[PDB]
């Protein structure tokens, strides 16, 4: 029975988390650091080992990867880093809390936005401050001109997540190597959302707790065995 | 120049301190250490460089300098591959023992002999040893043949196994224009620019690299060096 370990990034800088930080660069608040250090340590206790770790190509679930090796003594460990695995690119909303949201873009289109599971956000237009910094950055120039994302839906990060699960981290565990994985709520989603075949509806309606060591057990066809366990007290 | 290439040696360990040969024990670094990676990272930032991967050893020192230096410029995406080909020599049964504890068993004779010699390698680490568990049980080295495993090496050995992942991994980097930074151990890296410079290997041991500081390499066509090794810093 293969054992799989996911653990979601927590607290961003300045707030962002609640400023739909989506595919800015946001390191950890010192607290999300903390947490991160928490969550370490309750894997430290329980003896986990890996063979092998994936995150995003974003500094804060980064972070929260280095801090969980450093914490298990791990840091030797083989790590690959993806796009794939980011959070949501929120488009335009990005920076924006709730309020500067829908003062920009009205009521309607807001809570249509927030109920949804594969409607868009607006894209990023030339004026918003976060334009030329996320679109023009070089980790994702290798990226074709229409798999740069510029907006998405939850449908939208998940799709672009599953392949990756798919191509890249399903043979791994096949194969008997035990995975880490240190990524974003929404991407994280994506994968609870293939592994437990769960609805739209239900997928929307669940919060992954953030800097605590998710576990799965997986049969021989990849299916969890249990519902996720979680570590630490 | 053609191609731009950066080597740095892991900061200050805590065995360092100590004056422990260390080898293949994977010894952290010390405060010191940290500060001396900060500031080649601060370094490498001032002057606007730019990576496209990372190669570094499985020793968490060269790891951790690795690490600020992402952190400090910047670029903590960037793909990081690691390989047991870079690490620190193993200095075999010398493993755990300071200088002084050196000199006691073998002899100032001897030790001179030691790490003066391309060619010689240290007393084999033997089951016994007080490491021998720590180093060799590692499941990081699992995938290691019998041959592959030191219990022992001189430079010369430390170079053999380097240079054959430099040639089949770092190379095709270099040549399809990759930026890339080396994160090492002085011995591996000084396999490394033995290569680069065709220096002899007595003109291999008199050359020693400090902890903590880039190295920039501007290599041509061919991928040997335009100009001599620069340091960067203040
Ligand atoms: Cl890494």
């Amino acid at each position: 029975a293969y054992k799989l370990v996911l653990i979601r990034h927590g607290e961003s800088a300045w707030n962002l988390e609640n400023r739909f930080s989506g595919w800015y660069d946001a390191d950890l608040s010192p607290a999300g650091h903390e947490e991160a250090k928490r969550g370490g340590q309750a894997l430290r206790d329980a003896g986990y080992e890996f063979d092998i770790c994936f995150t995003s190509v974003q500094k804060r679930a980064i972070r929260t990867l280095w801090t969980v090796l450093d914490a298990i003594d791990q840091m030797w460990l083989p790590v690959v880093r993806t796009w794939r695995l980011n959070e949501r690119h929120y488009g335009g909303l990005t920076g924006l809390n709730k309020a500067e949201t829908a003062a920009k873009h009205g009521e309607a289109q807001v809570k249509i936005w927030r109920r949804s599971y594969d409607v868009p956000p607006p894209p990023m237009e030339p004026d918003h401050p976060f334009y030329s910094n996320i679109s023009k950055d070089r980790r994702y120039a290798d990226l074709t001109e229409d798999q740069l994302p510029s907006c998405e839906s939850l449908k939208d990060t998940i799709a672009r997540a599953l392949p990756f699960w798919n191509e890249e981290i399903v043979p791994q565990i096949k194969e008997g190597k035990r995975v880490l994985i240190a990524a974003h709520g929404n991407s994280l989603r994506g994968i609870v959302k293939h592994l437990e075949g769960l609805s739209e509806e239900a997928i929307m309606e669940l919060n992954l707790p953030t800097g605590i060591p998710i576990v799965y057990e997986l049969d021989k066809n990849l299916k969890p065995i249990k519902p996720m366990q979680f570590l630490g007290d």
